[PDB]
């Protein structure tokens, strides 16, 4: 059983957009945007209030770029997030009470600052390959599994 969950990048061409995270799960860390998915909306859907709550952005097409499954040491359920890929943006992003939104040079981006699974999968991102991924934590910085692969399809 599983929590799905959401995670936007808008990666350009030279830049990736990232937010720092204000309150709650992950906070202090720098991320994409993404959260809970509800009850009553598809996942991209989720993906897009998300992005539009967090940094205020809408986006005309949002891709599919990958899957990372976590489970978490004496935690019962694991967390499904899926991740998903735009350049094209509406708009300016602006700060919330959730997010604290930066664009980042591509040989900038701040991995100490980050979870520690995307130093692991962000080069897949980059290179524009779908993914599937797992990563086993315990605690929040301690990696002691992972498996990584390239999709057809995600
Ligand atoms: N890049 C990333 N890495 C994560 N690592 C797992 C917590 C240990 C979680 C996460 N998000 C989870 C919540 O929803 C947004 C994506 N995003």
């Amino acid at each position: 059983a599983s929590r799905l969950y959401t995670l936007v990048l808008v990666l350009q061409p030279q830049r990736v957009l990232l937010g720092m995270k204000k309150r709650g799960f992950g906070a202090g860390r720098w991320n994409g945007f993404g959260g809970k998915v509800q009850e009553g909306e598809t996942i991209e859907d989720g993906a897009r209030r998300e992005l539009q709550e967090e940094s205020g952005l809408t986006v005309d097409a949002l891709h599919k770029v990958g899957q990372i499954v976590f489970e978490f040491v004496g935690e019962p359920e694991l967390m499904d997030v899926h991740v998903f890929c735009t350049d094209s943006i509406q708009g300016t992003p602006v700060e919330s009470d959730e997010m604290r939104p930066c664009w980042f040079q591509l040989d900038q981006i701040p991995f100490k600052d980050m979870w520690p699974d995307d130093s692991y999968w962000f080069p897949l991102l980059l290179q524009k390959k779908k993914f599937h991924g797992y990563f086993k934590f315990q605690g929040q910085d301690t990696i002691l599994d992972y498996t990584l692969r390239e999709v057809d399809t995600v």
